């Protein structure tokens, strides 16, 4: 078995959960050895230990560097009331992304069989009672002059208006997150309000004749927008992924929710059908980086070997119904075109065996 | 021949142009009068008389309500040398939309082989460190109120700032709402009142102030509602959104009376550059084609005109079904078969299809 290392684990809810756990059971564990550091973020424990084990979790990743998540339950009050939840909580995902920092990264994950480009996205406001001119100045610490420019001249009524600022550190660290990443990928990298939107385009001209194979960059404009290049700004092939800017910390995630309605068919007693693949891309992105972080050859190895069995059992025909449909039209599918969640991960069991064993 | 009655008509640029005519030709004249106000807003014309046409159009749009707009080119230092523009005139549609005002309205147009969507700067650069504040001073001398944006410390960047006036809000919700009864759907507005409390807020609210002092009456009355929303969680509707050759851009103005209408694709100047050196083109008139229906049909409803309103019905349908049965023109076809595998015999080209519509809205209106 190899020896991954340490890496940071958060648990989800309801339909994802039960994946998860079928993830490290039937792939994970019985190839892959970890120093784990699990946290619970399932709904009951996050509310039992005053959204806690949230805040913990966080700083172990920016601890660890390395953190994989199932996908969470946001509370609204229609949570509040089936929890019977005692605060409602913010986002895990909120939490979590403040207190790490860095840009999310989303990756459809492509099936040949099935009908890649990496984009990554990167106030004050209040009410103008009556007439009146709204201004927005800008002074200088030395002192030195003072520029202020008109926002709006209220002379019908009055109405509502904002202001909105940045510094260039955050616009440095989309930069450098988003160059670093296309050295990762091996990809082109493409950048998509006169002076606003400029400013971006300069520091990424920057900071790419400063430090950043057979690769480049190249800026555009959202419109002008063959496929296999890094854009800055089914559910379940969607893999997003948090890059720090320092480039060693590293969180990896599906881009779907919880799948209630599965959970929901699933309590019942219902067959469902699931796609673990979004979960389970989030898995070898974080393994495959913490191999990057340790030289770990055996681990890297494994990591990209169970992307291609992923891959390699769709392009075969065995598929979960969101792919079938996806494939054949909804109303046209048969019981006999896809595999349940159970099943689905089965084959790729059996996949990674023999894969593997080879 | 139906009395249609009072409209506005622009003509417009390159292959729009072309398209225009065979649609007034061969499916609007002939089976319809109207009282015409046609101005002519190609770039040449517009140049000639110094844009003065494109205020002329808005002020009749102003008066007479109903208008239909070919699609026109909009100067950029490239234009200025092909015709040797003595200006770069604003767009067409710049101008004529600060003229009757009202909310644009992009509807898609679906074949089976609809969503509604009506959407609602000042930007510098910030050196190196200091304070940008911004400021609001009544015009009574009361008090003048300070907000910080921000004070950078470090080093520099960008600021900005947005306004929005309530008049401005209030005609977003008429003009969302008009839609919403005149289609007989139900309407959402999807804010981010959430991050900006203050902001959209002010929207979130306008809204529900005007759905019940006006309209709360007339949708219960069409079974159809309003509702509010956040952007993802809003993830046969009215959306509106506080923010191709069978796409239909449509400019409601709040009173409801007032509507101006155009396919939102532009002059498709590629294609035309081919029917100038002589080549066969294929070009999708279905866009333009609705342009006049929604503008027709807008006409037909303030003068109770049973008879243009059901043309303006029936040509829709035709349009429609005669896509629905396999007559297209290229760039659907390769919708459906894929862009590098489509055949001639997949398509027709701009003058094929015309024909094609033109047939079945004889058949058509003959039953
Ligand atoms: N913490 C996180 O990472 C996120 C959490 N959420 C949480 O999700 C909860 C509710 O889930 P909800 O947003 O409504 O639904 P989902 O976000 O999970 O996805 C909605 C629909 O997409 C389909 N879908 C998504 N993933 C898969 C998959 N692997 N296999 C098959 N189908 C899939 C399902 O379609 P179908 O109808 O056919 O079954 C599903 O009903 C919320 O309480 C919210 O807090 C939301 C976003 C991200
Ligand atoms: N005043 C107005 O109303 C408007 C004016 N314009 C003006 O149009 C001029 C040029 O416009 P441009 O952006 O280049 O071209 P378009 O915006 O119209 O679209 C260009 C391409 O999109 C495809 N396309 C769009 N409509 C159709 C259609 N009906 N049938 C088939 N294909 C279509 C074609 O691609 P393909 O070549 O592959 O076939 C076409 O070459 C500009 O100067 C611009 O200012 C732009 C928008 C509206
Ligand atoms: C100049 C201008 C153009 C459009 C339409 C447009 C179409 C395609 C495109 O790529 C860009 C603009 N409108 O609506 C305006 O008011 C003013």
């Amino acid at each position: 078995k190899i020896s991954g290392g340490s890496v940071v684990e958060m648990q989800g809810d309801e339909m994802t959960r039960i994946i998860w756990e079928l993830i490290k059971e039937k792939l994970i564990f019985p190839y892959v050895e970890l120093d784990l550091h699990s946290y619970d973020l399932g709904i009951e424990n996050r509310d039992a230990t005053n959204d806690q084990v949230t805040k913990d979790a966080a700083e172990a990743i920016k601890k660890h560097n390395v953190g994989v998540k199932c996908a969470t339950i946001t509370p609204d009050e229609k949570r509040v009331e089936e929890f019977k939840l005692k605060q409602m909580w913010k986002s895990p995902n909120g939490t979590i992304r403040n207190i790490l920092g860095g840009t999310v990264f989303r990756e459809a994950i492509i099936c040949k069989n099935i009908p890649p480009i990496i984009i990554g996205h990167h106030a004050t406001d209040f009410v103008v009672p009556g007439p009146g001119k709204v201004e927005i100045t800008y002074t200088p610490s030395d002192g030195t002059q003072k520029v202020t420019y008109l926002v709006h001249n209220f002379e019908e009524g009055g109405g509502v208006a904002m202001g909105m600022y940045n510094q260039d550190k955050s616009i440095e660290d989309f930069a450098h997150s988003s160059f670093q990443m296309a050295l990762s990928k091996g990809w082109p990298l493409y950048l998509s309000l006169k002076k606003y939107d400029g400013r971006f385009k300069d520091i990424f001209q920057e900071i790419y004749d400063k430090q950043y194979q057979k690769i480049w960059y190249e800026h555009r404009l959202i419109d002008d927008m063959e496929g296999g290049f890094i854009w800055a700004c089914s559910l379940g092939m969607m893999t997003s992924v948090l890059v720090c800017p320092d480039g060693k910390t590293v969180e990896a995630e599906a881009a779907h929710g919880t799948v209630t309605r599965h959970y929901r068919m699933y309590q019942k007693g219902q067959e469902t059908s699931t796609n673990p693949i979004a979960s389970i891309f989030a898995w070898t992105r974080g393994l495959a980086h913490r191999a990057k972080l340790d030289n770990n050859k055996e681990l890297a190895f494994f990591a990209n070997a169970l992307e291609e069995v992923s891959i390699e059992t769709i392009e075969a025909g065995f598929m979960t119904k969101d792919l079938a449909a996806c494939i054949k039209g909804l109303p046209n599918v048969q019981r006999s075109d896809y595999l349940n969640t159970f099943e689905f991960m089965d084959k790729l069991g059996e996949n990674l065996k023999i894969k593997l064993a080879q």
